[PDB]
């Protein structure tokens, strides 16, 4: 399934909402990256399995820093119409994931304790409405889960 | 891979939200059990990539199993139950080789449709429904993993 094809599924996925909350999610998102990676990396030496797979110095430049960038693909595609980019980043990762045997249950944990941790920043904003962070948070949990089914296409 | 393990995780997810959360969920998911079987099996018709693989009486039911599980683990407290479900329910879906990317592509369309009937509900404040998506697409998403387990 070419870029092409999995574009038009990106963009009908993000066209469920307003640009509205493809920006409010996409600033959220840079404004606390780095911070984000950081939740992410030690969520997963909680996770033994996961830890088995990370060296505890491989992150220092590499997955920190990488984490970061995934962020950015992933939260910018809609607001930009930069869909096959975006698309094109994930199967490579994906494929770097599946070369070593990573387990594809962990990926989905690893999407659902972003969403968790992101819906968490979009409470605790107070510059928006709880009905505005509930409709960024969803839009959040729908393109994660889009992003993490491409990921997936390497099994 | 231990159930009891398992079984724990299901409890801490949905521990996330109120009992209120779980039980508007469970309304709604039992008042459309049909439509929403039914909703799933067409939207693997319109791809190629899942209608390759398309009896359906077994199929329609077995949903509407899983379903009935995915809610009544929360507000029963049997987590082992729904869990050794997921479990067995990614073992057949596996040695078909049923893609994992489909399992997840229907776990986002029953998301979606799930919502979008919380909206509806005006048994519910705006508020409740938001709370209550939520906790629908975490707990699918939790099962979505368990049956991903060994894939
Ligand atoms: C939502 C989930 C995840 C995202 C978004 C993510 C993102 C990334 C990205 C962007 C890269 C860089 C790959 C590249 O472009 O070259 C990467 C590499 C990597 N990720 Fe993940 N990842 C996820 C889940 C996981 C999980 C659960 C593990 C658990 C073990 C893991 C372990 C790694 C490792 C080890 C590498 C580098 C391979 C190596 O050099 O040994 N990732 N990840
Ligand atoms: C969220 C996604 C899905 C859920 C919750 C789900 C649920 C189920 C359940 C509960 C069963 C019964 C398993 C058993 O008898 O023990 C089943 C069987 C089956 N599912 Fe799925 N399923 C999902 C995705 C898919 C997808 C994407 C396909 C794509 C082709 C598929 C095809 C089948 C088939 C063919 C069987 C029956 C195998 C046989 O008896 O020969 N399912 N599914």
């Amino acid at each position: 399934p070419s870029p092409e094809i999995l574009a038009l599924r990106w963009k009908d996925t993000s066209a469920h909402y307003s640009p509205h909350e493809w920006v409010a999610a996409r600033n959220v998102v840079t404004a606390n990256k780095a911070a984000l990676a950081d939740y992410f990396y030690e969520s997963m030496l909680a996770d033994p399995n996961a830890a088995f797979f990370l060296s505890d110095q491989l992150v220092k430049t590499k997955l920190h820093a990488s984490m970061q960038d995934w962020l950015e693909s992933v939260y910018a595609a809609a607001p930009t119409e930069e869909y096959e980019r975006t698309v094109a980043f994930q199967r490579k990762v994906g494929e770097v994931h599946a070369r070593i045997d990573i387990p594809v249950h962990l990926v989905t944990r690893g999407a659902s304790a972003l969403i968790r941790r992101i819906c968490e920043l979009l409470d605790r904003d107070a510059s928006l409405s709880a009905a505005q962070a509930a409709a960024t948070c969803r839009y959040v949990a729908d393109v994660t889960m889009t992003a993490v089914e491409m990921m997936s296409h390497a099994y």
